[PDB]
Order: C-alpha cells, then structure tokens, then sequence
C-alpha cells in the first residue's frame, strides 16, 4: 500500500466536514501520497493516479446548464478516464447524476425494488411537479397514487435549501407546493429514521430522529416547513420530533434487506460512498427508501476513517 497514489477534488466543505485534511494525513503515514488535485492543470500533469475520490456533483450541475468553464472540467476528467482504466474512481459520473436528480433516483429506486421481488421494501408514491394546474391540481396528483399528506422536497439533491421541504396536510395547503419540485408521500413511522451509510462492502446503520406521526388521509392541519438536515441530525429537538405514541408497526430494520438493497445500488451505479435513507412503514412494516445520497457527510459514523483505508486499501486489490 506504499507508494499507492490517490488524488481527490472535494468542496472545502465537505472536506471539512468529513475533516478529510485529516484524513489525508492518515494515509500519508500508512505510506501513501495524497494530492489535492488542481483542476485548473490537465490532471496527466498530476498522474500518475491509483485512486480518485471525488464528488464533483455541483460541477456537474453547471456543467449540464451550458457553463463554459464546468464542462471544460468535466470533459478533461472523463477523457483522463477514458485514458486511464486502471485508476479507479469513486465514484463513477454516471452515478453522480442519477443521484443529484431526486426524480431519477425515486425512479431508480422502484425499479430496484421490482428487481429484488421482495415483499418487505417498498416505495412511497411520487411524481415531479412542474407546475401547479389550478383547483383541480389533487386530481393530477391522484392519477400517480398521491395523497395527504405528503412532502415537497427539491427536485436537485444538493446545493443551499435542497433540504427544505414542507409536507401538505390539505387542498387549503397546497399553496405551499413551490414548483417545480419533487412531490412524495408521507409515511408514518414512529419519527425513526435509519440512515445507512455504506462504504464499499461495510457499512453502518445510523439511528436518527425523525417526523412524528399525523393523521393519515386529510387533515385540518397547516402546512409545515423544515429542514430535513436539521430534523434528523445525530439529534434534532423539534416539534416535529416529539412523538405522540407509537402507532401500528414499530420494527427494526432487517439487516437482510439492507445488505441487499446495498449491493443492488452498488451493482447499479457503480457507486461505493452513499447513504440511504429507511424509514419503516408503522402501517404495513415495509421499509421504505425515502432518499438517495451520493458520498454524504458521515456524520460521527463510528469508525468511517478506518472504513475508508479499507476500502481504499481494497479496490487496490484488484
Ligand atoms: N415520505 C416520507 N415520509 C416520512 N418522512 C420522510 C419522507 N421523506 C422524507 N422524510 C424525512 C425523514 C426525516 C425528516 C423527513
């Protein structure tokens, strides 16, 4: 593993919150060199190159909306790629757009879960929202399995505010909606939820606050606007929070399903650093994926760097 030379492109601030300079410094001991590669040189000028760790996600964005300077990035990573089959890179760019788009993911997802033909995942319903269409907007919203309550989310998963949601309770409500945005069902489940941080072949189930229960169907109640960082970090004290009582199902996640759906997205994207969001549904036991993240935070994950090496450590096996 000396000698081994891994390059990484990181946003300063998910360097730091991953406190990845310190983590650089880890490897540099197990006799590694690290670089912080300049995307300003063509990276042959940095090669040669084992190993690249990035999430390059929000060049990807402006790249794709006609940004001279972010395709000119995008384009000499790839033809470096293409150049260079023996650098393994995590994660693939292929899968870095699917999980930027909140529709493409939920619609991976599905697609998924049709594949494992397991009866104990499932998805909530969902539909992307352009617009809104007048009074009769539920109507539309009926003919894709949607009904109240049911969250507004951002249709790009990253960037400022892509965690600002707001759940609809109403048809007074749906003022609220801001499109164009991703519309999902709201599914009760005891204000637990279970995010799965994988890395590589190991990964860790991290249990997190949640929304408390609401009354299924409509109800008479205002819409409410949150922050789903804010409500779920290692610990959120909210009025969404608190819980009422614990109602209908409250069951642990399966390690089964999770090590499944783990290698049927990793199978599927090529992706190695993600996280996966499981609620479990307290009104038919199911689990259900709610949200995709490519390369997230970690947040105080027990033991994330010491993962990290040995999945670095392992795709250099091969
Ligand atoms: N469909 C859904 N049902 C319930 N909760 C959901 C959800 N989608 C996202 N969440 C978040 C969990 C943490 C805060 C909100």
């Amino acid at each position: 593993l000396k000698g081994k030379r891994v390059g990484y492109w990181l946003s300063e601030k998910k360097i730091k919150k991953l406190n990845f300079q310190a983590f650089a410094e880890l490897c540099r001991k197990r006799g590694m060199e690290v670089v912080q590669l300049n995307l300003s040189r063509p990276i042959e000028e940095q090669g040669p190159l084992d190993v690249i760790i990035h999430k390059l996600t929000d060049v990807i964005l402006e790249a794709d909306q006609n940004d001279s300077q972010s395709l000119e990035l995008v384009h000499r990573f790839q033809e470096y790629i293409d150049a260079h089959p023996e650098t393994i890179v995590l994660d693939p760019l292929p899968a870095i757009r699917t999980l930027l788009d909140r529709s493409k993911s939920y619609e991976l997802i599905r697609k998924i879960e049709a594949y494992m033909e397991d009866d104990r995942i499932c998805s909530p319903p969902f539909m992307e929202l352009t617009s809104l269409c007048g009074d009769d907007t539920m109507r539309l919203l009926e003919k894709n399995g949607l009904t109240f309550p049911f969250i507004c989310k951002t249709r790009v998963a990253h960037g400022t505010n892509s965690h600002e949601m707001a759940i609809v309770f109403n048809q007074e409500g749906l003022n609220a909606i801001q499109p164009p945005c991703v519309v999902q069902n709201f599914i009760n489940h005891n204000a637990v939820l279970y995010k799965v941080f994988v890395v590589g072949e190991s990964y860790t189930v991290v249990q997190r606050p949640s929304l408390k229960n609401f009354s299924a169907g409509t109800s008479d109640r205002e819409s409410i606007f949150f922050n789903s960082h804010n409500v779920s970090k290692p610990e959120s004290s909210s009025v969404l929070t608190e819980l009422d009582k614990i109602e209908g199902v409250f069951e642990r996640p399966s390690d089964e399903v999770i090590r499944e759906l783990s290698r049927a997205l990793r199978q599927a994207l090529g992706v190695s650093l993600f996280g996966i969001d499981i609620i479990i549904n307290n009104q038919t036991g199911q689990h259900a994926v709610i949200d995709i993240n490519a390369f997230p935070g970690y947040e105080g994950v027990s033991e994330f760097f010491t993962d990290l090496l040995n999945h670095i450590a392992t795709v250099l096996q091969g």
